[PDB]
């Protein structure tokens, strides 16, 4: 009838990862009623500009060989760096990879993906360069964007000692600097669910043309098996790229965060469901929902052309992982960066455990099979309000748990005791133009 | 002014570690504001008389050539297990090799150890064998006893990975079984403290002698380098080995705890201090004392006979570690023991870890920096008047916490709120003769 | 690779020299930064932790003796091993974690 302690920490470490207060981590109040052992994961990434030497080309030169640095076409990137450039993020709600960086010169009008399978995509402190032309680079060509993954790798070392786990939850704070009178530019901020699943793609098998002209062997086997058949099965993503252009996000998405460069942001990634259950970690290649070009069977046509219907693309990522099913994926844009800029990722990771017999997680476990349904169903409450992004130094934020996690745990059924905790009016995150107002009016100064 | 709940369970823990209510984890209550990871190592293994497969030669004969078999001197082992036996554990508070298992046809009248450093030592499962004249034992000669040390890898791969430790709690229990009918035998069971320390034993160099006879060289260098230096830095303990026969044991140390074979033991081992500072892993070649020979300067004596002076015997155990400073050195005996017996050693470490950046220590920190004096001064009051060991069945004491810890907890100082808890009286810890009282009289019925 | 400097205060020995003990009181280090304007970026981080020195000395090894003496009545041959392994001078030694002293 009245919300735990328990239930209170995992609600305040789910809504505010990064926030000065959470040092305790606490569980899913579940009562799972399973040995668990939960895992807080925080890594720092200084990106900036990346040299010459940490650059690799995507394109079928590096096929066989491996990664292959550019022949000193690194030229047109400095040209790039004459002017200001943009920064994309990407958070996919892959465990390990946790955010993938881009970087363009100037703000695409979409999240493109290259149709061909890049080689070798790198990890952080290296970047993969693909072509103008949405296709990847080789040496020579006119380079479009740079590309790089954010890797964990304790995250892979406790996911392969794992019988199950559960991501608690996640947050990315986004630290921006640069030097004085080079400080223009804007950040934006959204997060959406895009729902992936286990889905294989629609290809063709190749038909066998073999003529025996000799003279006995007159076979002649000229059988068909060009069929549509299934590929390899993939964790595809529907992500909307043709839609991830900043503007849109903005204009579709009322707790989409803007505001100016500097500020930075901060974003703790949210779950879409109330039920959070354990899954087995089964890594999986991670695709990406494109959009179909042959309208095959959306028109009355003949049994020939039912293969070649709706096709949707699938860009593959080159990359396995296991993803957190039911959570957000996060998209922030840095558009008109000064070229020398510098960017602090932190992010911050917690989640749980089922540790194996005999692993290391065994020697860290924790019995607390708490539950709350309060907590529950006030983090399904609050999904629908909470801004998707806050300037990177607004932590430990006055409005959350005292007043606004007790002013939204009465709404839910007519479970209450307390009469009134506080009235609760709609705020106004407009950090651009400095008329912030929180959840209950109070005005929220500049900290920074 | 009170004892806290987290003060209550470390003291629940340092005091019963193996306990069935101790299944939180919780750190030393000094508030040390560090970020710490801490680790419970639960380990589990079966003693009974070794095969001949398991049994190596410590002698000469291993030398250069790697651990070899007795080459079927078994007969003689065999003629050990005709009769009665003796086994002997030794906990030094060594992290990793947690105990000392040793095996004699017969007990001894002190804790012998061999002058040469042994060749490869082996842990438990294997066993390596020592002459019955306290040497080395090669093929051939007469086994006097067997030792093997038992070692936890975790406790290796975590001590590696880590800025500082320190030893939280430590208990041995000793299941002990045998066939019906050959159940007799008496266990003894003692904690002391042996504070080892950084030290280097005396030893010499060797002189040069060249007598040049040539016609033009005739240099005849005859200077002596035959002096007396310091050989490499080892950790000492002082445990003295002379005087840890059982009788001896029994007769010294009144908390000593005594009684038949099948009742097992229990040895939770406590600290001698009331300070636990963390400690940087500094592992080191483990020695023991033992004791000199030559009064030397111990008498009036010349310039020459100061350095024979009494120069006490190192004993090289040809183990590397780093020990857990002001914890109790235990050591228990198993006397008349039938050789058909199966020992069930359950041990139990609980210690503390600052984690090092980027280590897997990093993924299961957990921040309590809490505090709590009269914890601590309760520890200090009651470490004098513990038992040594219980019955390796007597887990769960009613009079523990509620009563004894509450008891304990109103002399220190005057800091006392409640007036009188409960009067403590002397308890009578006979175990042989079943007239066992606690510590406020109340008697204790055989629980198993 | 990098530049490294000591700094030192010459009247603290002098006054050392003269005095039967000591012991320290207290000691504060203050670190006033400045830059020229539109240079002023940069982050600063202090830490301070207990690291318990003590007197020791490191393990050495000494230089074995290989006389040949191949004269007719001088034949030696002195190869005794010098090379055992003792311990070299005392020194103050500090257990600061060098490897895990960077900032992050």
């Amino acid at each position: 009838a009245v919300v735990t302690a328990a239930g209170l920490a995992w609600l305040r470490q789910y809504l505010n990862p990064m926030g000065p207060d959470t040092t305790s981590v606490t569980g899913y109040p579940d009562g799972s009623a399973v040995t668990t052992c939960i895992a807080d994961y925080s890594n720092t990434f200084n990106v900036s500009f990346p040299p010459r030497e940490a650059l690799y080309c995507t394109g079928s030169s590096s096929s066989e060989k491996p990664t292959l640095v550019d022949a000193d076409n690194y030229a047109k990137i400095d040209k790039w760096s004459n002017y200001d450039i943009t920064l994309c993020v990407l958070a996919l709600p892959m465990l390990r990879n946790v955010v993938m960086l881009r970087l363009y010169p100037h703000t695409p009008t979409a999240f493109a993906l290259t149709e061909q399978t890049p080689n070798f995509p790198q990890r952080f402190p290296n970047w993969s360069v693909y072509s103008a032309d949405g296709t990847r680079f080789n040496n020579g060509d006119e380079p479009g964007y740079l590309q790089s993954y954010v890797y964990l790798p304790n995250v892979d070392k406790h996911l392969s000692a794992a019988r199950g786990y559960r991501l608690l939850s996640r947050g990315i704070t986004g630290i921006f600097s640069a030097p004085a009178l080079e400080t223009q530019g804007f950040v934006t901020a959204c997060q959406y669910l895009a729902e992936g699943s286990i889905q294989s793609q629609s290809i063709k098998s190749d038909a066998v043309r073999s003529v025996t002209v000799n003279s006995d062997g007159t076979v002649k086997n000229v059988e068909s098996s060009s069929q549509t058949v299934s590929s390899m099965p993939r964790y595809v993503f529907p992500l909307d790229g043709d839609n991830c252009a900043p503007s849109s996000l903005t204009e579709t998405y009322h707790q989409a965060y803007q505001s100016k460069a500097t500020d930075g942001f901060y974003m703790p990634v949210l779950s879409s469901s109330r039920d959070n259950p354990f899954h087995p970690p089964q890594p999986r290649a991670i695709a990406v929902y494109g959009s179909f070009l042959a309208r095959g069977c959306l028109d009355p046509v003949s049994e020939a052309h039912e293969a070649d219907g709706p096709t949707h693309d699938i860009y593959r990522l080159n990359v396995a992982d296991d993803v957190a099913p039911l959570f957000n994926t996060g998209v922030v844009w840095f558009e008109g960066i000064s070229p020398k800029f510098s960017l602090k990722l932190k992010t911050r990771t917690v989640l749980q455990y089922i540790p194996t017999s005999g692993s290391v997680l065994a020697n860290f476990t924790r019995h607390e099979p708490t539950y709350d349904q309060i907590a529950l169903d006030a983090a399904d409450r609050l999904r629908n309000l909470m801004p998707h992004a806050y300037p990177a130094a607004y932590n430990d934020w006055g409005w959350l748990g005292d007043l606004l996690d007790s002013a939204i745990s009465m709404l839910p059924g007519v479970g209450t005791v307390y009469n009134i905790a506080k009235p609760l009016i709609k705020p106004a995150w407009n950090w651009l133009g400095n008329k912030v107002s929180d959840f209950f009016g109070n005005p929220v100064a500049r900290d920074g």
